[PDB]
Formats: C-alpha cells, sequence, structure tokens
C-alpha cells in the first residue's frame, strides 16, 4: 500500500516519531529514522515489518546536518516520498524570564527545521509525481498556554508554513498538512509520571486543565492518522491542521 | 472492526450520504439509509457488500419524522452506534433578497436536524458505552461566501454544536466531530457540469486551489477513520477536506 | 462625530444594549431603543446626552414585530445607519435534555432575529452608501462550552452570517462585523455574585470562582468597553473592518 | 488621552509604523521612533504634534541593537508604556526556492524581534502596573498565500506569541494583542501603483486587490494607528491575547 515509498521521520528514535514510523513500516514503507541515543532497538522495530530502515543522527538545529540527512536518503532510497516533520523540544518559563538560547533553539528545531526538511524533500516529490508532507505541530500551533512563548510561537509558524506549502502544491499529487496533538503519552511524559504521589493522579493533574477527555492521545493514534493522510482519501486534504486533542480546542 | 455496528446516515439515497454509507458498509456496519425517492438503487449499492440495509424517507425539517427515522433504526437493529448527520440543502440569494421560508428551511434541515439527530442517538450510545457522531458540515462552517447567508449560518452552527457535544461526551467512549468538505462531486454537481473539464474548473477555480473535487468515497474513508480506535481522542473537532479552500 | 447618524440597538432597555446605546448617544447619534420592561429609564439615560431617543417593544422572535421596529426608525429618523443586533437569550442543559422549545427560542432570537434586522436595514444603508451592522455575538461564536448547545450554535451562526454580509457589502461603504464578548458584568451577573456574597463569602473570591475556568483576567468586560468598540467600528478607521469577529474576553480565546 | 505615557514603535521612520506613531503622538504620547534611512522626516512629523521624540537606528535582526534601542527609551523617558512591534520584512519565492538567508532574516525581524521587544518592555510595564504591547502581524498570521513561506510562518508565530503574552499578563493591567492588516497603502505600494506607465490608477488597485481583499480598497496606516489607540484606552483593558484583522474582508472568505 506504501510499498515502494520511502518515509523519513525526524525525532523517531522513540516516542511519537517511532510510533509513526512503525505504522508507515507496517503499511510497507522503507524508513529513514533520525534522533539521538542508540538507534538500534528502533531499527529492529521497523525491520520487523519486512522493510529496509536506516538512521542518521542529524541535529536538526544545524542546517548542514539536515542536508546530510537528506543526502543519506537520496543515496540510500532515491529520496523521500513521505516526510513526517516531528522532532521537537520544549522549555517552560514566563516570556521575560525565558532563556535567550532556548528561544533560538526552540525556533530552530520546531520551526526552521520543518522549512529545511520541506525544501529538501519537495523537489523529488514533485519529480516522482506524488508526495506527502506531514508536520506534527501541536494544539500550541492553534492556541497559547502560559510559559510556552517559544513553543507556541514555533508551532504556530508550522501551522502557517503548512498552509503555504499545501497551497503551493495544490495542483500536484503532493500534499502538505499538519497534525495538532494535545497531551501524548510519550517516553518523556511516562518518565515524568514515574518521577511519592501515585500514577493516576499525576496523569490527572497533568490533563485536568487543558484536556477535557482526561485521557492521553497515543503515538499509535497519530501513526494511524499519518497513514490516513498518505492514502488516496488524503489526496484533497491540503494545507490542513487537524487536531487530535481530547477536546482541547473545542472549549 | 465495524461488523455488528449500526450506522444511520441522513441524506444517503445519493451523493455524499450514499458514498459514506457504502464505505461503512464495506467495513461491515448494518446501514440505515434516509432520503427522498426510490431507495432501491442506494439499497443495492449497499446490500451487495454482504450486509443488512433499511431505509426511511423522513423529511428532516419535520421533527416528528426525525423521531420516526430513529424509531425505525431501533426497531430494526437495536440502536444507532454511528450517526452521520449529512443531509443538507442550499439556496443562493443576497441576504436582503433571501426568501424567509428559505432561511427557515435551511436552518431547520442543516442546523436543527443535527441537534435532533444528536439528542435522539446520544442516550443509547451512552448506555452502550460507545458511539460516534459525525456531522457533515462544510468549509462554510468555517468561512463565508457571498449569496449563502442561511447555509453558512447553519454550517457554522453545526461546527459550534459539534464542539459542545464533543465537550459533553469528552469523558466517555462517545465522540462527536465534524467534517468540513469543499467542492464535492455530487449527482447535483454532475448535473450542473453537463468540454466537462472546463466546466469543472469554472466551478472550482475561485475557491478550491487543487481544481479537483473531493469525493463521497474520500469522505467515507474519513468517517471510517473517525469510528476507529485512532479517532477515540478526536473530540469536538472540525476537520476540513477541501483541496486547499481554508489554507488561503 | 455620529451626529446626523441614527443607531438602532436591540435589547437596549437594560444592560449591554443600553451601555452600547449610551456611548453612541454620547457620540451624537439619535437612538432607537428596543426591549422588554419599562423603557422610561433607558429613554432618560439616552436623553441626557442631548440626543433624540424612541423605543419600540418588538419581540424579536416575531418577524412582524421586527418589521414594525424598523418602520418606526424610518418615520422617526429616516432609517437606520448603525444597526447593533444585541438581543440575547440563554439556557443551560445537556444536549440530550435540552428542551425542544428552548432550542427553537434561542435559535430564533440569537440567530434568526440577526438575519431579520440585517435584511431590513441593508437596503437603506446601500441607497445612502453608508452603514454599519455590528452583531454582538460571544466567545461562544468561536468555541463551545458544555450545557450550551443552542447558544453556541446560534452565536456561531451569527459569526458565519457576519462573514457573508461583510463579503456581500465589501465593495460599498457598508460594513458588517461581530463583537465576541466573554463574561460581561450585567445586572444578572451582579445577582450571581450578590447571592454568593449573602452566603458570607467575599465578593472578589466569588467573582474569581465564577471567571477562573474561562476568563484568565479574573475581571469582567463592561457594557461600556463594548459600546466603545462599537463606536470604533463606526469610525473611518472601521471602514475596512469587514466580516470580522473581534473578541473582548479577558483572554478566553487565547487559551 | 496618552499624555505622560511613552510609546515605542519599531519600523516607524516611514509607512505603517510612522502612521501609528503619528496617531499616538497626536494623542500626546512621547515617542521613540526606530528604523532605517533618514529619521528627520519621521521626527518632523512627530514634533508637529508637540510631544518629545527620539530615534534609534537599531537593526532588529541584531539582539544587542534592540537592547540599545530599549536602553535609549529608558534613558530618555524612563521606559516604554506602549510597545508597538511593527517592523516587517518580506520575500516571495516558492518554498523550495526560498533563500536560506532570507528565511533566517524574515524570522529574525518579523518574529524573533517581537520576543525581544516584549521581554525588554514587560518588566517596566509590570513594575508600573500599566502597559500595552501591540504586535502588527498580518492576515498572513491567520492564513497562507503562495510564495510567502517565511512571512506566513513568522506572522503566525507572532499571533501565537501574542496569545502566550496575553495569558501571562491576564491578571495585570498589562495587555498584549496583535493587529492583522491586509493590503495597506504604504509609500512602497504607492511606488508600485504610480509606476503603473500608461494605465488606470483605479483598475490597477482593483487588479492588485481583487484576489485577496474583496473591498478593493486599502487599509491606511492611519486606520491602524487609530486601532492601536483604541487598544490603549480603558476599553481595551480586557482585550487580551487577541488577533484582530483589518483586511477589507480577506479572512471572511
Amino acid at each position: 500500500t506504501l510499498k515502494g515509498k520511502t518515509a523519513l521521520v525526524t525525532g523517531s528514535t522513540s516516542g511519537i516519531g517511532l510510533g509513526i514510523a512503525q505504522v508507515l513500516a507496517r503499511a510497507g514503507a522503507n524508513i529513514v529514522l533520525n534522533g539521538f541515543g542508540d538507534p538500534a532497538p528502533a531499527l529492529a522495530e521497523i525491520a520487523r515489518h519486512g522493510v529496509k530502515a536506516v538512521h542518521h543522527p542529524a541535529d536538526l538545529s544545524d542546517v548542514a546536518q539536515i542536508e546530510a540527512l537528506f543526502a543519506l536518503a537520496e543515496r540510500e532510497f532515491g529520496g523521500v516520498d513521505i516526510l513526517v516533520n516531528n522532532a521537537g523540544i520544549q522549555h517552560v518559563a514566563p516570556v521575560e524570564q525565558f532563556p535567550l538560547e532556548s528561544w533560538d533553539k526552540i525556533i530552530a528545531l520546531n520551526l526552521s527545521a520543518v522549512f529545511h526538511g520541506t525544501r529538501l524533500a519537495l523537489p523529488g516529490m514533485r519529480a516522482r509525481n506524488w508526495g506527502r508532507i506531514i508536520n506534527i505541530a501541536s494544539v500550541h500551533g492553534l492556541v497559547g498556554s502560559t510559559g510556552k512563548a517559544a513553543y507556541v510561537a514555533a508551532k504556530h509558524g508550522v501551522v502557517g508554513l503548512t498552509k503555504v506549502v499545501g497551497l503551493e502544491t495544490a495542483t500536484s499529487n503532493v500534499t502538505c498538512n499538519a497534525i495538532c496533538p494535545g497531551w501524548v503519552l510519550t517516553p518523556l511524559v511516562q518518565k515524568q509520571i514515574d518521577d511519592g504521589g501515585d500514577p493516576l493522579q499525576a496523569q490527572h493533574d497533568l490533563l485536568a486543565e487543558k484536556q477535557p477527555s482526561l485521557a492521553f492521545v497515543t503515538p499509535e493514534h497519530l501513526g494511524e492518522l499519518v497513514l490516513f493522510l498518505c492514502s488516496e482519501a488524503g489526496s484533497q486534504v491540503r494545507g490542513a491542521a487537524w487536531n487530535v486533542d481530547g477536546g482541547w480546542l473545542a472549549q
């Protein structure tokens, strides 16, 4: 179904990104993984699916490393057919106590990397007469929260870059869209929850204010939506920002 | 996955409703069709997927008829698991030349019918601890167009009613969402069409950047996605399928 | 600055509508008032500003009554220049227990009256090539809350309607826009607080408790803030505001 | 109405920022102007209003120079009560043909400068419990257009940033909002039009605006300054984290 397509997913050595890669892999895509830490438990996950997978450790706040990432995909599979721009970093502080380097780093990775990714993948998508760009943005690409100046700013920028790129490719078989998740049960959020108290009330205390369902989204939910955007039923979904959020945006 | 579910799709004797009911049918749901005219051709489009289907002719502007439709589903299948609020009607006039009966019927069919359908299906979905309500709205639940006062007003109401209902069922296995299509190849659009390509572009050029139609089958596939496990925490959302309409 | 203009405000015998009419009266507009109750207080308040006011008691769920209201404006002042569609009604219940009648009434007053006011004003605004229609909608025109199926639907429809009219009037000097308030300090809202206060219970705490969930400022929008916005929209700087929905809401929508 | 308040307006040596500054000065704010080119015309327009004014040339893609700009505001006037983050830069190319250099400069100026402005003004506004930060974003902070990847990303980032700041300041007398203009009649855009060589001034404005702005009429810098001034009144006290569009119907379709 995606056999013969090649998906690259940024920040996919674990968490949301690996859940996404997992589903693409299952539907027959070859995989370019990206991320820090040992890339091998993850490579062996994707390969379980009867597919070739590779990993590049690009630090995506460095453009030249983004370039060597895309250069590895060109040499290894003839380029990227599905780009999932997923990697992200966070820092929580009042705007006037926000670390200056956190600002720049968050803008670089959450926003600028997505424009770099897209610019490098889009030529081959157009040439091969088919393409999918899926930016994993956030509810924070649509509304604000106190303490998240840089993240909400970057995620908004992504939502808007999505629209521009969906419009620029409207008359082709390449689509660009954004998924906007609320709370996701990630390795890092799991670790949080693990860090006295009790697991239920830590997770309730996290979700209660913003997320009316009081239940996490999972990586696998997000993976399936990606697969959806990659099907033919996704062909006239263009420049959209779809939220998966347990009611976050509804109120 | 949908075997042993029952889906009621309003406005499903043709076009968008029928393509939706057909996708749900391929996935194995029992189907309740609704709409005007001979239900035979829609019922064969369904029954051939190896499933049970039935039909009720309810005019959805009449509240008692809405009740008769939901009565027929419960007597036939034991309840609605999946409700797709789809039927719609249009009229185009400047606001100050817009016929008053026409305002009232568009509001009744496009807006108030959704609320009635919802309030009749909800309690059963709650009791069975599972449910999907999907409102087929429009890009016109999100933006305006000239000539379309009553429709944009109704479809915006649907978007808002969708948020309320997604919030109220947030802590259950019942979800409520909307799907917001741009230009869709309907039997009524096809009739409009009749080279047919230049017709299609004349129709779509201003509003729909892809110059290509959304299909009822694209929309069925989304509905199907939303009924799946992966749509469990999609709530009160209005997802646009529109060839780039909203991106500009 | 609005001298020579005529404003009609719906639901202006008291509260928000009256606060808006007062600011338009102070800017020089002649005032058509509408609503239930004794109109003597509203008419007195307006008169103070050295302007002419009249009152029509039109039930806005009755299209014939709306027509009579607008007919009064034409004979009295030569037609409406600034239409403020303000009248609102509310009811809270779960969707599945929301009474059918309340659904119809809310839809009729909060949404359909807005279409009727708008259809009746627009021809004379166009003929004079000058006009402002300002719809007082709600944050509930942009997001939901639990228990508010009919209001959120009707207010959303107002926001949609506003776009259609903004668009259809774009090439003329008539504009149509929406204002979308959060919690506004009305006499109804003052009772809520008052009732908490009578419990032995600090009024500020009570006001905090009421606003905390939805309105980060913990402070009310006032009818006067809203009248001042309406007056802005009616200025030359409002000429190219068209089909817009602007929120005044102590932060409600930013989160 | 603004006597004894100090407004700083970035990019106010001409076009939109200057029109905004003029209306604020007319309302009696002291003014800190900023921008490239000869500042004397901009200074002369302010002084016709009878308020004190100074100019700083800070390049807003340089963080140290924006810090100098706020130091001058502090030294001259004791700090900034009304911050208008206006300065804007533009570049049109398909996304895969957008200069990397111009991507970084648009982000720096249209987005990151707004974070720096804000972080530098907000401690003095909180100390004095009164402030207004008003970000001049664009309809492009709400929707896309082809050719405009950087600008659309930056201005959307601004609209998001404004929400966070609105929220962080919600419990204070400091507000933060954004204004989102469509096509604005700027000196630069009059240079486009006055070059239209043989044509019809009327149907060239029309052809420029037809596609995006159904009014076929410009927002003026002066309309924008009047809304800024609104946002500065007691009536804007509970306008918080908002993004109001002034766009001749752009966002309505």
